[PDB]
Formats: C-alpha cells, sequence, structure tokens
C-alpha cells in the first residue's frame, strides 16, 4: 500500500494508555483482552459518578452502542457529553445502528458530540447516512456511494473519522479516503471482532497517533491478525483463539505491515 | 438409534437465523460464539423499547433464567408475553429454578405463556414438576418418575416440548418420550453447557426445524461435540475449547449422527 | 518453603463446595470456570431478593467490587451485611479502590463488616492503608512500609486476614506476616488473574481450610499454574489458555507445591 501511514512505528505501545471501554457485556472480556495483548491497559467502568476521577486518568474512550438498556444509555449519554467537555479522544461504534429507533437516537447523539472516531459496519454506517441496506451493498457501486455519502457527513463532523467494516474497510476524513482489503470471512464467525477494533482504534489514539493513522493502523493490524490465525487454525473456536493470540505476536514480526492492502483513493 | 429424526439433513444451517437471547451475563460470549459456529446469527438486545422492531426480524428467541434480576426480570416477562403474542419461537431455559420463589415465579410465568421449549436440567425440572430432588435422581426408578411427571405437564402445555438435561437426556411432548445417552461428563465442568443447548435448540428451531427435531439434534450434536473433544483434550480449559471447536467441525462428517445412542420409549 | 501450611492435602476439593460471586460482568465466565475446574461449584447470582434461600445452600462469598454502578453497589451492600449477620466466609475483592470516592466508600463498608479475606493488589491495598501510590512500590522499603499498615489494619480488623497481590505477595493476619513469591509477569497481561485469585480463596475457604492457608494456597496454586503455563505458550492468549487449562492439570502432580517460594517473616 502506498501510503502517508508510517506502520514501522506503530507498535509495540510503549505508554500504556489507559483505555476506558463503555461498552457492552457480550465481549468484553475479550475487549479487555486484546486491550492488554497491545499492552494498553483497560478501565470497563460506566457509572458516571465516577466520571470527574475516572477522566483525569484514561488517554481515550470507547463508547459501544451495543445491548443498549436505560442504565447504559444513561452512561453512554453522560460519558458522551462529558467526553465532549474535556476533549477526550473518543471513539464511537455504532454497534446495531438501524436496529430500532432508540438505538439510533442514542447513536445519533453520540456522533453529534463529535468524537474522534465513529465506526461501524456497512450495514450500519449505511443506515447511519440514510441509505437503502439491501452482499450487493459491498459492489464498486455501493462502496463508492457510501464514500460519497461519508464525505457528506464529514462536512458536518469535520474533526471526526468514519471508518465502516467489511470484506474491503472504508475509511473517511475530511482530508483523505481510504479504501483497506486484509482479513479473510471467518473473522465474521466469532463475535466481537467489530468492538474489538473499535477498541484498537481507541488504543492507538491514547498511544499518541493521529486519527486515520490510529483507525488505518488498528484495522489492519488486527485483520492481519486475522490472515495469520487461518493459516495455522481448524475449526472456528480455533481461529478465534489463534486470531486474539496474534494480537501479541504479529507485532514482533519487524514487516508485518508489508501484507497491508488497500488505496488511498 | 430407530428414530423418525432425520438427522442428514440438520446441518449445514442455510437460513442463517437471527437468534435473539434474552439471557445471562455469565455465559453469554460463548452463547453468542457458538450460535455463529453453526451458521446462526445471534443477536443479544434485551431492552423491550426495541421489542417492536426486533421481533419483526429475529427467527426465534431464547429467554434464559439465568442470573436474574429486577431488569432481567422485567426483559423476560415482557419478552414472554410478546412471543405469546405475535407466535414467536421460543426457548425457556429454566436455570436455576428452585434456587430461590422469585426465579420459580418468573420461571412459572414464561412456561405459562406456553413456549415451544422447556429446558432445564434434572433437578430443575425435578422442581418444576414438584417433585423431590435428592445421583439418586438419575436411577431408572426416577427417570420414570419425571417421564410421567413431564407427561402430565404436557396435558396442561399441549403445545412445549420439555428437555431435562443430565447423564440421561429426557425429552417429553404429548406424541413422544425420548430418552438420550451421549455425552461426557466433562460437559458438567465448564459454565454453559446447558445454556449453549438451549440456544442451539432455538437455533435449529429458527432455521425451521420441528420442536422435538429441534431438541433431540441440538442435545445430540452439542453431546456429541464433547465426546469427540473429550478424545483430543487433556484439562479442562482445553476440553472447554475442543468441544466449542468441534461445533463448527463435527457437521462436516457427513455421518456424525451414527453415533446418536438413545430410545424412543 | 518453610512454612506451617499443610499444601498436600489442599487438593483435590472434595466437598464441591458452592462459591456465590457477586462480581463484575468483565471476568465472570472465566471466575464461573475457575471455579469448576478446581472442583468447587459457581453461582453468580446477585439478587437480594435471593439472599435468605441462597446463602442457606453457599460455603463462602465472593464480593467483587469491580465494574461498580447503582445495582451493583445494592447488591454488594445487601451481600456484605447479610454475610456478616450469618457468619458467611466472605471474600472482599477491593478492585478498583482508589480509582474514585464512590468505590472507597463502598470498599470501606465492605471491609467494615469483616470480612473473612481483603484482596486486592499493591496499589489498591497501598491506598486503603492510606499510603502514597507511585514499581518503586515494590522495593524491600515499600514493602516493610505496607506490612506494617496492614499489621495496623489486622488491629482494627483482628478475624480479616488481609493480601496485596504483586511480583511479591504480602499476607498478614494478626497472628502470620507471609510474602509469597511464584508468579510470572505475564499474569497481568490477561483480565481476571486478581479476580480468579479471590475466588480461589473463597474456593479453599469453603471446603473448609483456614484463612491463611486458603489465602497462600490459593495465590501458590494459580501462581504456579502460571509458571507451568509459560513454559508450555507461545502468544498471550495462548498463555491465558494454558494458565486457566493448568488449574485443573497442576494439581495431579503429587509434588506441585514443592515449587512455592516464599518466607514466613
Ligand atoms: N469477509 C471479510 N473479509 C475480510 N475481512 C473481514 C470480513 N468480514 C469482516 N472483516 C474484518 O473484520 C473486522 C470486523 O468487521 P465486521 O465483521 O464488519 O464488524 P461487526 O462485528 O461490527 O459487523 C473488520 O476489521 C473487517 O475488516
Ligand atoms: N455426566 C454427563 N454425561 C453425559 N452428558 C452430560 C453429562 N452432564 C451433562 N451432560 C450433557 O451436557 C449438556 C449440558 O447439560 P447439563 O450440564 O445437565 O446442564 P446445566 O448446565 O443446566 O446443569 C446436556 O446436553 C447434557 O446431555
Ligand atoms: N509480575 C508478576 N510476577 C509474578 N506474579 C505476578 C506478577 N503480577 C501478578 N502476579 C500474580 O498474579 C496474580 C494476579 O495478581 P495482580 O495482577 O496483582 O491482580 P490485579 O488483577 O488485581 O491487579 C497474583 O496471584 C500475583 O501474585
Amino acid at each position: 500500500m502506498k501510503t502517508s501511514v508510517k506502520f514501522e512505528t506503530i507498535f509495540p505501545l510503549t505508554t500504556a494508555p489507559l483505555i476506558q471501554c463503555i461498552t457492552n457485556e457480550i465481549t468484553c472480556e475479550s475487549m479487555a483482552n486484546a486491550l492488554l495483548y497491545i499492552d494498553a491497559k483497560p478501565i470497563m467502568a460506566d457509572d458516571p459518578r465516577e466520571f470527574p476521577q475516572m477522566f483525569q486518568q484514561t488517554s481515550a474512550l470507547v463508547l459501544n452502542l451495543g445491548h443498549l438498556s436505560q442504565e447504559r444509555e444513561q452512561s453512554l449519554l453522560a460519558a458522551s457529553d462529558y467526553a465532549r467537555q474535556v476533549n477526550k479522544l473518543t471513539v464511537v461504534d455504532l454497534v446495531g445502528y438501524g436496529a430500532s429507533d432508540i438505538r439510533n437516537e442514542v447513536g445519533e447523539k453520540l456522533v453529534h458530540n463529535q468524537p474522534t472516531v465513529v465506526k461501524g459496519n456497512l450495514s450500519e454506517m449505511r443506515t447511519f447516512c440514510q441509505l437503502v441496506s439491501h452482499p450487493l451493498d459491498q459492489s464498486e457501486e455501493a462502496i463508492e456511494e457510501l464514500i460519497q455519502a461519508l464525505r457528506q457527513q464529514t462536512q458536518k463532523f469535520p474533526q471526526t473519522v468514519f471508518l465502516a467494516t467489511g470484506i474491503q474497510d472504508v475509511l473517511v476524513s475530511q482530508e483523505q479516503v481510504i479504501v483497506l482489503q486484509n482479513g479473510v470471512p471467518e473473522l465474521d464467525c466469532f463475535t466481537g471482532t467489530g468492538d474489538l477494533v473499535g477498541a484498537l482504534v481507541a488504543a492507538l489514539l491514547g498511544e499518541g497517533n493521529a486519527p486515520m493513522t490510529a483507525a488505518v493502523a488498528a484495522v489492519s493490524y488486527f485483520n492481519l491478525c486475522g490472515e495469520k490465525a487461518k493459516t495455522k487454525s481448524q475449526g472456528l473456536a480455533d481461529f478465534r483463539q489463534n486470531t486474539l493470540n496474534q494480537l501479541s505476536l504479529l507485532m514482533k514480526e519487524k514487516d508485518w505491515f508489508e501484507a497491508v492492502k488497500g488505496r488511498v483513493l
């Protein structure tokens, strides 16, 4: 990949950044492990009463829309407002956007507070951009449609980078459009791959990387962990285990990023 | 096993059914993974505000009694009523029935809404049938006692199949009594085997299988995954990993179901 | 280790003790598995409405301060009061103590009810003892400072054993001061090692062991599982898997405890 992104220097993380995750109860054990496996320090606290003291210590924040409830709604909106008040680097992951009105309402509010990164899968982001969601949507036509939609969003949210994940990943900012083409289809066959990509982005933001760099490196690294894992694995449980294991190993190969496939458009 | 159940055709699932799990926070990561490993699509949302929109999309529902709380109680009773109003295929898993009055009260209400399948372990189901719970209860006498008790229940709940899990599994409907004898004792030595069997039943119901077929195939497949896993495993963590891994592999053997042991009584 | 602690007899557990965990949602799947892997029987129920009936059945209780919320606060304080009223053996794990006032307030209340064991990492326990938390704090000076601080606490809480975990582990009671030196640094690189040590202590208390014995054996066994796991492992996911696996295997070596390193001071 012909790119401005300086991959050689991303890993290992050296500041042990504290990454606070206001996240769902389904994938949180694995999100905490992911973050530790790349030398970040996870904290999963979400009680608003702690925010003043916590936010002083954290380097970045994950606001994950998954498994909504009245309690998670209070935390998410409280953390989003507060993150805006104190300029906390923030990744918003629109898990389930489009599933219901209530999710959409909460999701829209998070994005309105102008986070560092907004993230989702193709379906969620298309829905966020008010496009139809019919895959047919991974076509070159549909990708170009979403790129344009996301570029219109970055005009309203000019300090926010948008990430849509899929067979190809689409990253859009006010400055760049990047399409990435790593990973394997088995990365859809265990729970939390999207959630963990969110946490990895936050981790890189917290270490000090620029937003598009954080997004491109997090997605690339995780997807290349999948690629390696597929070669070593038989069965999906085993494939999952190896992907998570690679988070701590792929790093050690001086030239892991040579496998990155993607265009800056 | 001399049986009417057409195992050859159960796997692989081809409709990618969306299975909604209103379940406990202990085993939910593994329930989501289980469902993905057999090509179902898990959704763990439980906020009643979403139900109208979600229920339009889901193919089957898991209502798991585990880790009760006031929030889980509202979700469970709301989902149970609504599932009845719209005839959603539903598996009720009476995790912990007998532990407390409050669990029993919630549990009874779920069963009163007449789900497709009611499930628990021997102890829970015996208690549900108002039998003593003293194992002594896995004896041929005690099994025959429970069969009769469950047959009396299917008279009140004639559209519901009952599953009691154990060394031997007991399945009772208004039409059939089946005893299954697969699995290994190590399937009691990691958390969630019962919970995942519930989710697998829902998955098969959602794909389109008849209830007793769904129950018999889910239990058999999971227990045969255990049998295979034991031959490859040393240590319980390792045994767990391999059981979960087999969910995605055993399927691929054209004749996995030849290992099924059980009588139609 | 020259010690009064009779390790030969700790494992295997033979009473299948029921250990109730009022714990965080991050590491609970693994805490339940841990307990099963050493032949305890986990129950993760935390609704106060069940306590009267549950407490009749449980052998020991884990009160984990992690992932605080208004719901977890009610459960924790309710369970702590009740455990005191009925003399339930209780392990209090001060996860996150020092992070916020609200955590501290809840934590102090748990310790004020005089549990069997209070546990945390060096940082948390130092903060509990009102010491500064700057590692510099693992020095021989800082260890001696904490020992003295903990001895002053056991004067207020003379029926409570205190455990501070780290490179070296510090155990203090009114009768003994013990420093342990097993484990490997990778035990900080997956989530829940501290949480699981808490559950293991409870498990040994529930089986019938004296408090300091329970604490010393739980910490030693878990840390020696890590030591073995490191020799078999490549990558952190893999190291985690093997540590958890060893919980069920190391036991089987007649002389596992010969590897224990530590002084009674
Ligand atoms: N079919 C695929 N081929 C290659 N990479 C994939 C595929 N599906 C998902 N991924 C990758 O795995 C990660 C998870 O993305 P995705 O599954 O789209 O998230 P979600 O869990 O929110 O639906 C992303 O980094 C994505 O690039
Ligand atoms: N001792 C055993 N031998 C064979 N199969 C077992 C044994 N214990 C449990 N199983 C199987 O494992 C699955 C889990 O059942 P069980 O452990 O009874 O559920 P629960 O977790 O609700 O107590 C069931 O399909 C059951 O048939
Ligand atoms: N660097 C280390 N070297 C040896 N053992 C360790 C190390 N770090 C942690 N442990 C051990 O692993 C277990 C987890 O302790 P710790 O990581 O301090 O808990 P927490 O998760 O609460 O911070 C303890 O039994 C401790 O002795």
